[PDB]
């Protein structure tokens, strides 16, 4: 019997009571990253990371940080595959810029090689190490140019754009890939991207932000995801009728959440909790599972959600092999009106909940997870049952898939000294709690979990928040790049490894 | 009679001998700069000099600096128009970055009204100051999604986005701008961009440098000034066939040089410095006075020569009001071979000339213009005797046009303390040689030259050098780059406006 805490102080961080021999042999474990975050403009196009964070530099990080030069991944990914090798990983999931192998985002207008013998070494490196790359095709970094000629995602036309890109990556890259994860997150390009204007393209109705460019809160995530979902499986489609000799697998990324009722014993907020599942979790998985959106999203979105045909419902169901899930945090959901006349509607108020990290009766669901100085009522905390909780739900809601843990990690801050970052025992007890709970849904539920990466490999660039937070299991001076040293959550990870 | 000093020491720098009571009531002084150096990316898309310095870093400058943020005109405007207020300016050149206008390139993809509104306010600013605008509508800053399209000026597609753009301009400045300049240094972008790569977009041939992403050295610099000829030329008439109402003025901007002889009793020589004229001047005043490109072009460039049609010669010819000469330096040419059929073969070597600044006798040909500390051999001297040619040569061989001395300046080392840098009396002593020279050739060869605007305003980014160089005839601290304080030169230069 596996017992798991749920609150500091954690031991979990002991290495002769939670270690890679608790699960099974052919576990993966390892580290994620994405191509935005760390390798650099040298030699690659410019996207809309790029042009979102240049163009709107305050929303870039407070410190208007982009990924200019980052850790510079591109002059240094041998020194990325050194710290994979010096923690005994098994796998490393990292993405693809399309930027970098087709910087002009059509791929009949030429390809960069140049680019895709950067892919090839990193690849190869990878493999020589025995390290299994799960790689992203789409970390968000869409080429500038698409979003000029017809606003990427919100257009039809990005499904051949992508599918082609894709054909690309998978003729080059698939002898030796075997993991493919198509769009990162699928939640979060709809509603950050063309809801809240915080991440890019930064796009948004004129009173959600004056400053975006142009724009619809209420209309075009939902435009936007249904292309996400058209999109990425017509690519599941091509890699699995063109490329099965490769003999790997493809799934999306799905960010997830669990949702525990503001008040448990509350009807309204129990009804808020499970409208969430669907609102955050079911706008993909009901296409992915079923080819059509919730039942409670055809109602409360009507006209404003697009409708599959025959053809692209076929399309859309059961286009994976896995799901690739990336788990941090869980909320509280209370109800909340949806005024969706008033002109700062959103496509998030929809779900008519408002989500919180504190119930009615003034408990914080977990340990402290990202502070929030202008706002300490806005503070993050963790859970780290929720993992456990999201894989039940999956297995059991959503037909038993196999799953690979596609990013788990907790940030620190960018203000703390060398010293203080390098001692991130913080960072050790969110990593262990997790994976107890991550041990103990396998045994317990038998979800089948084939492996877990956490996030991130090094110190990186983070969307939204610049170089003010550090996410790494290693350490990155930004005055002197090169290195990537071992934090004490990396090494502790290595022990968890190789115990 | 006026006399005017070649060398050091130069004494031109007392206003009690030259001032501006020197030259005709009506003649315009003033400042220039253009709008990637000193703007930033904040509030505009992203164009192909963002495109190039964030991919080719090492071409960007040696310190791998760009614009992202440079002196941040898009905020402190103001601060520019103080000092030009200061100057008793009378003129400033500026450029409008069409990325910040018209994002996605294409006018029909919508506009960016707060950019329209940036740029209404610094016109409004400089007219209530009593300071006429010279626009530049293209200074090289082409939104990078036109490249991705269709490589920008290597198309024909160009044109009407162009002209589409220059319309907007027209429509929402004109009222006010009286002064336009269609493309600055229309040598430059076919040559350095096309050709030697050295600037964006960054094509040529493989083996000129292995880092272009593409491209053909000896074919795109006559496909790209063709392109730009006919662009210029349709928004040229454009703006007289529908924009006559408000009274205005618009030209191309040329790069000058003088030419002499490496061996003035050389005939191989002479003829080498006669077809430089030929290939850097009439490669595009042969066009715009004639509607045909040069003899020895036509007969050297053979078919990588682009014809005009009867329909497009007419356009191009006689499409300006005036001409915005811009005049750094002059060179000494000797003959060259020009290897067509070489893999490295460039359009610039199809003149058949090299040129120095040192001649056959050991001669160098006037004080030092800009030092290179990797090869001082390369080292570049100017020559204030060149401006009274080339103006002279204008009004002789092209038809006596009107001219306005759109750039004239010189850089001093960004290694300088700030101290050593606001202590510029080598930039005080380059301004005033040529300002002599200006007045001579006025005087004794009647050249219709209405005004000078000196390079630069400001210190900003350089192209090709980041911030390892200084332009303006103001100081910015780049750790703080709000102020612009006058330098000894900027001093000077108010003091010769209002002796
Ligand atoms: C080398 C080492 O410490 N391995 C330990 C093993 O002794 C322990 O029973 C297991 C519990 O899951 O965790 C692991
Ligand atoms: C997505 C897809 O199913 N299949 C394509 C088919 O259209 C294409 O003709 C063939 C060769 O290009 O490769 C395959
Ligand atoms: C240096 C190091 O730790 N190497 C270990 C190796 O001993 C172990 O057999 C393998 C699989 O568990 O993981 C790796
Ligand atoms: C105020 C002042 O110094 N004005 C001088 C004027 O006296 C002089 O004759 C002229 C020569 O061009 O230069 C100017
Ligand atoms: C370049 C040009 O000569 N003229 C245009 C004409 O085509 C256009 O119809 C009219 C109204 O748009 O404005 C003008
Ligand atoms: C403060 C200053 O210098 N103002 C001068 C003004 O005296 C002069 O009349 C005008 C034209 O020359 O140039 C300006
Ligand atoms: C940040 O920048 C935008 C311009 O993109 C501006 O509209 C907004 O007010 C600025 N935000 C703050 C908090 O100052
Ligand atoms: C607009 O929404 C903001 C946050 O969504 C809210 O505080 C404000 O009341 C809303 N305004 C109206 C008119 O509903
Ligand atoms: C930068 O870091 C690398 C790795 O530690 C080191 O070898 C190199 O000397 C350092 N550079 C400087 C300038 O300190
Ligand atoms: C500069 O960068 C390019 C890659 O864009 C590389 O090909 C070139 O060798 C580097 N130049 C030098 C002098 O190192
Ligand atoms: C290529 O040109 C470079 C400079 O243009 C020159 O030094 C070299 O000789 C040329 N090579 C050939 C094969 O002509
Ligand atoms: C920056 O320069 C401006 C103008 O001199 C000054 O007012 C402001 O205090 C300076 N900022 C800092 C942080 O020094
Ligand atoms: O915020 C941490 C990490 N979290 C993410 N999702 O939750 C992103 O996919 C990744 O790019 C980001 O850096
Ligand atoms: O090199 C100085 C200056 N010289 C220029 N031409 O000769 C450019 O138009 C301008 O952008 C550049 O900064
Ligand atoms: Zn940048």
């Amino acid at each position: 019997e596996i017992t798991c805490q749920e609150n500091l102080p954690f031991t979990c961080g002991n290495t002769d009571a939670l270690n890679s021999s608790s699960f099974s042999s052919d576990f993966i474990f390892g580290v994620a990253s994405s191509a935005y975050q760390i390798e650099g403009t040298i030699g690659r196009g410019l996207n809309i990371w790029d042009g979102f964070t240049h163009r709107y530099p305050n929303k870039s990080g407070p410190d208007h940080g982009n990924g200019d030069t980052t850790c510079d991944s591109f002059s240094y990914w041998q020194k990325d595959i050194d710290v994979l090798d010096e923690l005994n990983a098994t796998g490393y999931r990292f993405s693809i810029a399309w930027s970098r192998i087709i910087p002009r985002g059509k791929r009949s207008r030429g390809v960069n090689e140049k680019g895709i013998d950067y892919y090839h070494g990193l690849i190869s490196g990878l493999i020589k190490k025995g390290i299994t790359p799960f790689v992203t095709l789409f970390h968000w970094d869409l080429p500038q140019t698409l979003q000029d000629e017809y606003e990427g995602f919100l257009d039809p036309q990005i499904i051949d754009d992508f599918k082609d890109y894709a054909d690309l990556c998978f003729e080059e890259f698939g002898d030796s890939v075997k993991y493919w994860l198509t769009i990162n997150q699928l939640y979060s390009v709809p509603t950050r991207g063309y809801g809240s204007a915080l991440d890019a393209p930064g796009r948004c109705s004129p009173t959600v932000d004056p400053s975006c460019y142009a724009g619809n809160s209420s209309t075009e995530p939902y435009i936007v995801a249904h292309h996400q979902l058209l999109a990425h499986a017509k690519v599941v489609d091509l890699y699995r009728k063109n490329y099965t000799h490769q003999g790997g697998k493809i799934g999306p990324t799905m960010i997830t959440r669990w949702f525990l009722p503001y008040n448990d014993t509350d009807r309204h907020s129990i009804a808020a909790t499970e409208r969430m599942k669907e609102f955050f979790l079911g706008w993909f998985m009901g296409p992915l599972t079923n080819g059509t959106y919730p039942q409670i999203m055809i109602d409360t979105v009507g006209e404003r959600l697009p409708s599959f045909s025959p053809e692209e419902s076929n399309l859309v169901k059961g286009s994976y092999d896995f799901l690739g899930l990336n788990y941090y945090f869980t909320q509280y959901a209370q109800p909340s009106p949806n005024p969706v006349n008033s002109t700062n509607h959103t496509a998030m108020m929809d779900a008519g909940a408002k989500l919180t990290y504190i119930n009615a009766s003034g408990h914080y669901i977990g340990p402290l997870f990202e502070k929030d100085k202008a706002d300490s009522t806005d503070n993050i905390y963790y859970y780290p049952k929720g993992i456990y909780s999201v894989m039940d739900y999956f297995k059991n809601k959503y037909y038993n898939p196999l799953i690979y843990v596609t990013e788990n990690g907790i940030s620190t801050p960018g203000d703390e000294n060398r010293n203080q970052s390098m001692l991130d025992y913080t960072r050790i007890d969110y990593l262990c709690s997790h994976l107890c709970f991550l041990n103990k849904v396998i045994k317990e539920k038998d979800v089948n979990v084939k492996g877990y990466l956490a996030w991130a490999l090094g110190d990186n660039y983070e969307f939204n928040k610049g170089f003010t937070v550090r996410f790494g299991l290693s350490y990155i001076d930004w005055n002197n790049v090169t290195d990537r040293d071992l934090k004490k959550s990396g090494q502790w990870y290595q022990s968890f490894i190789s115990p």
